[PDB]
RNA sequence: AUUGAAAGUUUUUUUUUUUUUUUUUUUUUUUUUUUUUUUUUUUUUUUU
């Protein structure tokens, strides 16, 4: 399922998203385009988006990076022998030869890989 | 029917924070509301 949005909102007076301001300070210049004159990067927008959705949730997971504990390997054996999908974004990013399709081969990981793996776990969660 | 092929340069990151156009600056200094004009003229304290 797709959910389209076209969003508008009244903002009071006005607003300002600068970049670069050239040197020597003095003013402050706000982005412009060239063409298009002025916009608001889409990358703004996201952050702006990211920080009212995670005011919203409150969750103190996302609060510490989704890194305050340690998740058990058969929780995550369990998670991949269950979740299709998750265990295709396991092989895709860690390597085919490192996740079989069942199992973790624990003999071929290493530190570095398990940290990956636990932060997959922690941020799909 | 190319020696021969099938892979998105992709994910991820808010150009943000610090700063009162502020202090000082009395719409006042001067100019007599005076100036020419008689409260005046007419009338018997009185008759059969």
């Amino acid at each position: 399922v797709i959910q389209v949005f076209r969003l508008n909102f009244r903002l009071r007076t006005g607003f300002r998203v600068g970049g670069g301001q050239e040197v020597g300070d003095n003013v402050i210049r706000q982005l412009r385009i060239g063409v298009e004159g002025v916009m608001i990067p889409a990358s703004s927008w996201k952050g702006m988006f990211r920080r009212v959705s995670e005011i919203v949730l409150n969750s103190e997971d996302h609060f510490e990076e989704h890194s305050k504990k340690e998740v058990d390997t058969r929780t995550i054996n369990a998670l991949l022998k269950s979740d299709e999908k998750f265990r295709r974004i396991a092989i895709s990013k860690v390597g085919k030869e490192v996740i079989t399709q069942n199992g973790i081969n624990v003999d071929k990981l290493d530190s570095e890989s398990l940290s990956d793996l636990r932060r997959i776990y922690n941020e799909y969660n």
